[PDB]
């Protein structure tokens, strides 16, 4: 039945890893094509019976914010583009657009009256105007997580069905700075059956090239029958502008782009203008456009041409349709009426043309190549790596994964229920849903916008956190309540919500103590969510005013828990010392909460007069010369001081970590028996050239390998406790802390680069595990790909997106490291692993952003380590491109990205509270994840519909044994079914009526949605 992922290499006509290590990678004068060679053909190829069809495609690429805000773009370019769109389609039949970014045709046709709307939809109607994959933006691909990807794509194709009753099956990512896999995946599974590319390295384009693989059947690196494959096309050169799309010779096709004769303020870098069609220059001006076409055509396999015809904002200026559409029309009917040519051009749609390719395909007159691998690490000249963007402005990176958890939790707790419409469910989380689709833009999570529009993006990114708060908290007082004593205000916040790790501490004081005092309120309650379908178990934690609090749940049974101080650390202007202060009158304490699959557990924080039976008390050691008190109020022990020095900590039967003087771990012993292996945290810092090309938002161009940050003698902190323990230490730019809480560590970096120009902050791992040249990275959260270290390329080629984690292992041992942020990282040497914290940079780079980056701000970055024996997994063969987690690993990613919430009774008596939701839910099996919970329906709705897209990874056999868990059907989570049907992945299309109106599980890396109808 279902394919195995690890044990069958699939085979593939070009493997890009394989491409990688074969290919040479010079950057060789090419001539008028500067990075490919002097094109030949064959003047007899086309004849009467074979000619050259050429689609010229008219486009403009809308930005949803980079040098000006979303907004800003909207008022100045984007609405008046598709106002003359409207006019000129109108009234030009023959002439053609395509339109990509739905946040723009949303805002813009909300505001047409209904004379231009029944317009619009007519243009729509004939094919003249084309919706081009149809998505909220036009996504990066190597920072976004899929979850977020298949948001954004759902957000505008869903507008798209209701509004304009067409849904894309050709996508076109004209922009993106390097291409990911994790796309043809989502739109194979989302009813597409075409997608375009561009940046992709130069190299790769002349490779490709040169053996006419630039069209493509791309599958998924582990997919052996090639169930995955969409058809893909590659175009060949530097950019999409009109230059570089008729032909191989931009000094000639630029005089085709009939906007740069001056009077638009634009002109052709390459000295040689357009000039008018006329009927004495026409017959020339054709010979140089033809053979630019059959130049290009070289490149392709069959008699079918594609040739855009845009550039950045265009289209919008009446005279500007104009000078196109009448020029291309007089070339056209002298090219089409000049038999000795063999050509027939108009203008056309990209669907149009795909769906020309394939019918000289289906005639036998081409078959296509089949591909695996990705498009990263981007280079589009030189030695000009894109790479910096993989860390470019962290905190929004951190927001953006923040955001996705809460979008997730506020949709799944909110859809148990049908909500009335003044509950305003639906308003705030389109609201949340369209903001975090909108930040999935290339210029948002990529860092590489202007200051004022990063801003405007966190702006509305804060919006819609609240957003989710108000939808989360409304729907745990409806669940948690006895049906006949529940009473909502649905402006009312009846709980708040208490995150340790967003924006963190250090960053934002933005946490509630719950106070308590035998004169004001003897206990309070407290909530656990957990959004993953099997039953969970976490510490958690909250601050308190008291030390003296024990913890129960509700069936008034002791709980155990930990008390810790409230640290917070300073950089002591005076001393010119970075050390930590204590809280006299609020307090940290922890507790091990279980909370059902989808569900809530309710706890009781009480205070007594004196220490508690159930509660315990960590122990607090400072560690550097020059010592002062550390006085703690209440709090029952006394820090303790000593001079720097090793140290060695163990929580409960876990693994024993061992630390430098300097407070940076050193060692990991996994069992009492085994070896301290060597494991050794390091910061190092990067510079930037003092001649030649400078590291900006896009570009990473170090001036050699990373230097050792200066230490000095820093301050450390250890925290034991029974429950959690940890060593923090301030260091030049970071707090960094290791905690302990009886499995595999968390890292948390407080990473404030502060003044510090011209610097790129890196963490490195360093051990001896016998890795060699290989490492492993994730691409969007979704799978592992193998990375092979090339010394031919330069340091920065060897930098790959981290959205979610990495590795390094030999025969033995591995070590991994999850992250609950996208930022960059590399394995330059055996047994290293690093990933870049923060950058600060002083010159811009040359991609249009006109600034470099200087806005820095503290932020939190959070991490798992670890490290396993891996000798008894069941691993790929030497030649397959993937690489799988162990269940220890995908755990622990899992805590980072997908935590519990908790939330906070807000006033002083809870009527009718409930302790459980959720403890008759199915406890499905590990490598199964519920990613989408949502009601598709509002309340008026006869049939109510729900919609969840279930995700199955695939986690390594490694000897432990299996334990039966809970088939999961989620066509039954909610009572009164009366049909189950699979759907695209956008929930827009039945594929298949479930019989017995049961939801199937899916495969390993297989990903499947379903809608449940229920009688209401
Ligand atoms: C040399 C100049 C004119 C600055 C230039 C440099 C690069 C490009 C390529 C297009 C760039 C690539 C980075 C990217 O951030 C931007 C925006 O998303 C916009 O749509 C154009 N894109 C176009 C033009
Ligand atoms: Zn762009």
């Amino acid at each position: 039945q279902c394919q195995d992922v690890v044990q069958d290499v699939p085979n593939v006509d070009v493997q890009m890893l394989e491409l990688y290590d074969r290919m040479s990678f010079k950057d060789i004068d090419g001539g008028v094509w500067k990075q490919g060679w002097n094109i030949k053909y064959d003047p007899l190829k086309y004849n009467a019976h074979h000619k050259l069809k050429v689609f010229v495609v008219p486009h403009s690429h809308n930005d949803p914010g980079w040098i000006q805000t979303f907004e800003e773009y909207y008022q100045h370019d984007t609405k008046h583009i598709l106002s003359n769109a409207l006019r000129h389609l109108h009234d030009n039949p023959e002439m053609k657009f395509i339109w990509a970014e739905i946040s723009y045709f949303a805002r813009f046709y909300h505001d047409l009256g209904e004379n231009k709307k029944l317009q619009m939809k007519s243009i729509v109607k004939n094919g003249q105007l084309e919706f081009v994959t149809g998505g909220w933006v036009m996504p990066d691909e190597a920072n976004s997580h899929w979850r977020n990807v298949l948001l954004q794509l759902t957000e505008g194709q869903t507008w798209l069905k209701q509004f304009m009753n067409v849904t894309p099956t050709a996508s076109w990512a004209i922009d993106p700075f390097g291409h990911s896999p994790t796309m043809p995946y989502i739109l194979q599974k989302s009813g597409f059956k075409n997608m375009l590319i561009q940046r992709t390295h130069y190299s790769v384009k002349k490779e490709l090239a040169q053996q006419r693989q630039l069209e493509f059947l791309w599958r998924q690196i582990w997919d052996n029958k090639g169930d995955t494959a969409l058809f893909t096309h590659m175009m060949p050169f530097y950019s999409y502008d009109i230059p570089h799309t008729c032909g191989p010779d931009p000094k000639v096709c630029c005089q085709f782009d009939f906007k740069r004769m001056g009077s638009f303020g634009l002109s052709c870098p390459w000295k040689v203008p357009p000039r008018t069609i006329s009927d004495q220059n026409v017959a020339a001006r054709s010979d140089l456009l033809v053979d630019q076409w059959k130049k290009k055509a070289e490149l392709y396999r069959t008699n079918v041409l594609l040739i855009p015809l845009g550039d950045d904002f265009r289209f919008k200026q009446n005279t500007e349709w104009d000078v196109q559409r009448v020029n291309y029309e007089r070339l056209f009917e002298h090219i089409n009426s000049q038999a000795h040519f063999n050509v027939q051009a108009q203008f056309g749609t990209l669907q149009e043309y795909f769906d020309a390719v394939h019918q000289a395909e289906r005639a036998g007159q081409a078959e296509f190549p089949t591909l695996s691998g990705d498009f990263f690490t981007y280079a589009d000249r030189s030695d000009n790596y894109w790479s910096g963007y993989y860390t470019s402005r962290p905190y929004h990176k951190r927001m953006d994964r923040v955001l996705m958890h809460y979008v997730r939790a506020a949709e799944m707790l909110s859809a148990w229920h049908s909500w009335d419409g003044m509950a305003r469910i639906e308003e705030r989380l389109e609201q949340a849903r369209r903001e975090l689709s909108l930040f999935q833009h290339h210029d948002g999570i990529t860092g590489t916008a202007k200051t004022h529009v990063v801003v405007d993006y966190e702006q509305r990114m804060q919006e819609a956190l609240k957003a989710c708060q108000m939808v989360m908290q409304q729907s745990v007082y409806r669940l948690l309540t006895k049906p006949s004593i529940y009473s909502p205000d649905f402006s009312f916040s009846y709980f708040t919500l208490d995150d340790s790790r967003w924006p963190g501490s250090g960053v934002e004081d933005s946490r509630t103590t719950i106070i308590l005092g035998e004169d004001i309120l003897p206990s309070k309650h407290v909530v656990m969510h957990n959004t993953l379908p099997h039953w969970r178990e976490q510490l958690v934690d909250f601050y308190v005013s008291s030390p003296f609090v024990s913890v129960t749940d509700l069936a008034n049974n002791p709980v155990e828990a930990q008390v810790s101080p409230v640290w917070s650390w300073h950089h002591d202007t005076l001393t010119k010392t970075i050390h930590p202060q204590g809280s006299t009158t609020k307090y940290r304490i922890i507790f091990k909460a279980r909370v059902p699959p989808m569900g809530l557990a309710t706890y009781v924080l009480t205070i007594s007069d004196s220490k508690p039976e159930h509660t315990s008390y960590a122990s607090n050691l400072l560690l550097r010369k020059n010592p002062t008190s550390l006085p703690l109020g209440q709090y029952p022990e006394d820090v303790k001081f000593g001079d720097p020095r090793e140290i060695s900590l163990r929580v409960g039967n876990g693994p024993t970590l061992a630390f430098s003087e300097q407070g940076l771990l050193k060692s990991i012993q996994l069992t009492q028996d085994s070896p301290h292996v060597p494991v050794h945290f390091k910061f190092l810092k990067y510079g930037v050239r003092s001649h030649g090309d400078r590291s900006g938002a896009y570009l990473f161009l170090p001036n050699g390998p990373a230097s050792p940050v200066e230490l000095g003698q820093p301050v450390v902190l250890v925290t034991k406790g029974k429950l959690e323990s940890s060593v923090s230490v301030g260091l030049p730019s970071v707090v960094h802390q290791t905690i302990m809480r009886g499995g595999a560590p968390e890292i948390r970096n407080l990473v404030d680069i502060g003044s510090l120009d011209n610097t790129e902050i890196v963490m490195r791992l360093e051990t001896h595990i016998d890795s060699g040249d290989i490492f492993y990275t994730d691409l969007n959260g979704l799978q592992f790909i193998k990375r092979r270290r090339l010394d031919k390329l330069p340091l920065q080629a060897n930098y790959y997106p981290i959205p979610s984690g990495m590795f390094i292992e030999d025969a033995n041992t591995r070590l991994t490291l999850l992250t609950g942020q996208p930022l960059g990282g590399s394995s330059l040497a055996s047994g290293e692993l690093e990933i870049m914290q923060d950058r600060r940079l002083a010159s811009d780079d040359e991609r249009g952003l006109g600034q470099g980056v200087l806005d820095n701000k503290p932020v939190l970055h959070i991490y798992r380590l670890v490290l396993e024996k891996v000798n008894n997994c069941v691993r790929p063969s030497k030649l397959h491109p993937a690489g799988y987690l162990t269940s220890a690993a995908h755990k622990a990613s899992q805590s980072l990205l997908d935590p519990l919430d908790k939330f906070i009774f807000a006033e002083n008596e809870w009527i009718g509270a409930q302790g459980q939701f959720g403890g008759d839910h199915p406890s499905a099996r590990e490598d199964l994840d519920v990613s989408v919970m949502r009601r598709l329906t509002k309340s008026s709705a006869k049939t109510q519909r729900v919609g969840y897209v279930l995700h199955r990874t695939n986690l390594m056999q490694c000897g432990t044994p299996e334990e039966h868990t809970q088939k999961l059907d989620v066509c039954h989570l909610l009572p009164n079914v009366a049909r189950c049907e699979r759907t695209t992945l956008t929930f827009l299309q039945n594929l298949e009526h479930l019989d017995g109106m049961v939801a199937p599980e899916v495969c390993p890396m297989e990903t499947a949605a379903y809608v449940s109808s229920h009688s209401s």
